[PDB]
């Protein structure tokens, strides 16, 4: 089944899982160097033994393929994967002028009240960078993230280059060439980043009128984290595919260091007893193929039926 | 056995192997996305079953680890390997006043008369950098090359950073941690470089008292490159490990481009019809612990018992 490279991935944490420590303390079993396959022809590799929300998937990807690093498109989407990151900078700045939050995350675990005032001074941030357009250009820019990485990397001549729309161009006028890397990872910023790249590095790879995409995961948390990471990279793979057309090849999965935190131990071996049902199918609308200008509905997801979703707290 | 992997990798191309054009135009087999590990408490991964040259991978690395980029050291230690590409920058030069040289390379495979006039300029080439200091800071200087991008890596504020020597701090005062990598990816250099980094970049792991390390190789010859390859590495996770007072783990080698030039099937078929002896054992000098100070005479290699060199074109 398509999936099973994950549960295979998952199982074996388990069984040879080395425990160790980590920055967030809490503890890991640990292994390193992984790598795993999905062949994008038989399916999409949306897990169907747990919930997975693909609209959160979809939505980000197109944030990163705008070269966009503000968190105003996806708020507009409904998205707050990234909202952390940017509420934690607008704390840590001289206009806060609001309750105790530092170490919100941590904290809300066991909330001596702040339960609902970190989800409300949120709530406040985020509906400010919705329409403050001076606040979002502040405190909704986060940056150095993937979408300027990808698409804006900073020379060390002021100047910024468009290394996915180069690699894309590549691929349509040198298919065979061994040079169509994407990076994430500058030594520049990485000792002063908040949270250097965990998919940090892919190639591409053509071959036999596919395309292929091979991921580096420095560093990855089996049970939260690589669901989305496969889906993710997944679509990418048709988005750019589209876009050369090209036929779809297989994805890769490689690893760093890839853990499951102590305290998701019971529910990934609730997952463990599931059976995958069949993998879903992605549409992608025929008529554009910029996928620059691709928009949401412009991505179908055809039968997926999944498993109920599985709640495990953040490890912090 | 020990270097079993690689025969395994090796025997694969063979048969899974697909064609696929390339830059030199030859052809080759390739596969895309691969990994293998060695166990390296198991004794040092140096083939057995051909020849390679220790010495040459020693000196190499050396000159890596000293943030050196001029050929110069190499050519004081008899290692020839990065000689073509500082020769062809002297040929594309104002100076070169000599003979047709233009494909130097290339054309030596059938030359017309070439063979000794390219080896006598070449020898000309080294001897000047070897003695004429200023020649030698002039064409026999490479550049953007390991050394530099290892340790001195060029920031968009004119500085300098030494990517290894802020890795191995950290090992020695954060183990656990995963961000533990140095890239050679520099999206800002490739576009306009002669050939981009095929070691793409490597990433260190520290658990129960051993260390380990996993390289990213974008592109690779299973014959001529891998071999070295996978010596030189496992020979640096034995010297960080040496100077972090730590175990040595497992090296892992993952592939991008995997592939065999066409012009070295019936080689390979060769060593693939030999059977592997005991893999030899490295020393390192007890006395000295910063690797960055370690001399070749620091390191041993015992046991080293191989089948007669097996010698093949590089294709171009
Ligand atoms: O697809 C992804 C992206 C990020 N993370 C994780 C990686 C680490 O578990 C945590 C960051 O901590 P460090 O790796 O930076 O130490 O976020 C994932 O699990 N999966
Ligand atoms: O360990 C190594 C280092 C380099 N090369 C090879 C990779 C390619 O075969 C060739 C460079 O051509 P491109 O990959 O840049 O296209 O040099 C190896 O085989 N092994």
């Amino acid at each position: 089944m398509l999936e099973q490279p994950y549960l295979d991935l998952a199982k074996k944490v388990l069984d040879e899982g080395h425990f160790k420590p980590d920055r967030t303390h809490t503890g890991t079993y640990s292994i390193f160097g992984h790598q795993m396959r999905f062949d994008l022809s038989k399916g999409f590799p949306l897990l169907t033994t747990k919930k997975v929300p693909f609209g959160l998937i979809k939505s980000e990807l197109l944030w990163f393929l705008h070269g966009d690093t503000n968190i105003r498109f996806l708020l507009q989407h409904r998205n707050h994967i990234w909202d952390e990151w940017a509420f934690e900078k607008w704390v840590k700045s001289d206009e806060y002028h609001g309750p105790d939050m530092t170490d919100f995350g941590h904290r809300s675990q066991k909330d001596p009240e702040f339960a609902a005032v970190y989800h409300e001074e949120m709530a406040k941030f985020d509906d400010r960078v919705l329409h403050d357009d001076a606040f979002a250009a502040k405190y909704g820019d986060l940056g150095l993230v993937y979408g300027s990485q990808w698409r804006a990397w900073h020379t060390s001549k002021g100047d910024t280059i468009d290394q996915l729309g180069d690699v894309i161009e590549q691929i349509k006028t040198h298919p065979y060439s061994r040079r169509l890397i994407v990076s994430a990872w500058n030594p520049e910023d990485v000792p002063t980043m908040a949270l250097p790249p965990c998919h940090t590095l892919y190639q591409f790879y053509v071959n036999d009128g596919k395309l292929s995409l091979q991921l580096y995961q420095r560093s990855a948390d089996i049970f939260l984290g690589v669901p989305f990471g496969i889906a993710s990279y997944a679509l990418l793979t048709h988005l750019v595919a589209h876009e050369c057309g090209l036929e779809v090849g297989e994805f890769i999965h490689t690893f760093g260091d890839a853990h499951l935190y102590v305290n998701h131990l019971d529910q990934i071996k609730e997952q463990l007893s599931r059976t995958p049902r069949p993998a879903p199918t992605l549409q992608l609308n025929p008529d554009k193929h910029d996928i620059f200008d691709f928009d949401m509905k412009d991505i179908k997801l055809l039968n997926y039926d999944p498993y109920p979703a599985i709640k495990a707290p953040v490890a912090v």
